[PDB]
């Protein structure tokens, strides 16, 4: 094969014939450089983005990479929760004229989290699945709210026609020593949420997450086990 492509300050790794993982890095004091992962999906004739990079400039570099390597318009972008690593680059999307979507609760939280709100709000049915009327032209993206975990507003996405499911920062890999930043976490409902995500995408084999390489379903089980210790 061919190695993961370096473009600007970013790294792109193709997970499927129409799916790529974009990675951006931010220096955290004494922690070294921290990677944050999102996704890029090619649907027929347009591109779909999941999550921004840490910053606007990094997010602009993503759009440049798409123009160079895919050359299709970015129809929309969905962000998974109101934290810098997922919504830090909203202005870059808006400057490019891209319709952005986020959980309604994420947009509510954006000001207190110091984030720019998305332009459109997603609402989810009682069973967790997004109400289609609020998510037009999402194509293969299946959006699902598993409940409060990493944050109160974290959502997850599965890509129809693939074995991929993106858990975002809700899920950690199968050997993570902790659930990381629990500043805005719901310790009570966390465990139940990770298990809901797994049940929502029962056939997904490649689990993509924010802070490590794609893992198996062992990531879901392992994350839930760690979450049980919080309640
Ligand atoms: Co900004
Ligand atoms: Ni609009
Ligand atoms: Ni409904
Ligand atoms: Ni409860
Ligand atoms: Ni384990
Ligand atoms: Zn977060």
């Amino acid at each position: 094969g061919p190695g993961d492509q370096r473009f600007g300050d970013l790294v792109f790794r193709q997970l499927a014939p129409n799916v790529w993982q974009h990675t951006s890095y931010l220096d955290m004091p004494g922690f070294g450089a921290v990677a944050s992962n999102g996704l890029i999906v090619r649907d027929g004739g347009r591109v779909l983005v999941v999550d921004t990079a840490w910053t606007n400039d990094q997010t602009a570099q993503i759009l440049n990479w798409i123009k160079q390597e895919i050359n299709l318009p970015v129809a929309l972008a969905v962000v998974t929760h109101a934290h810098q690593d997922k919504m830090g680059g909203m202005d870059a999307l808006h400057a490019a004229g891209i319709a952005t979507y986020a959980n309604a609760l994420s947009n509510q939280l954006a000001p207190q989290e110091g984030m720019v709100a998305a332009q459109h709000s997603l609402t989810f049915a009682a069973n967790g699945w997004v109400e289609p009327a609020t998510a037009p032209n999402f194509g293969p993206l299946k959006v699902f709210y598993p409940g409060p975990g990493h944050t109160s507003d974290n959502i997850t996405v599965g890509i129809d026609g693939t074995d991929i499911a993106f858990g975002g920062c809700l899920i950690k890999d199968s050997k993570a020593k902790s659930l990381g930043n629990l500043g805005d976490a719901d310790t009570e409902h966390y465990a139940a949420s990770a298990r809901a995500f797994g049940a929502a995408f029962p056939k997904a084999s490649m689990i993509v997450m924010s802070h490590s390489a794609p893992d198996s379903r062992a990531a879901i089980t392992h994350t839930a086990r760690m979450a049980d210790k919080l309640r």
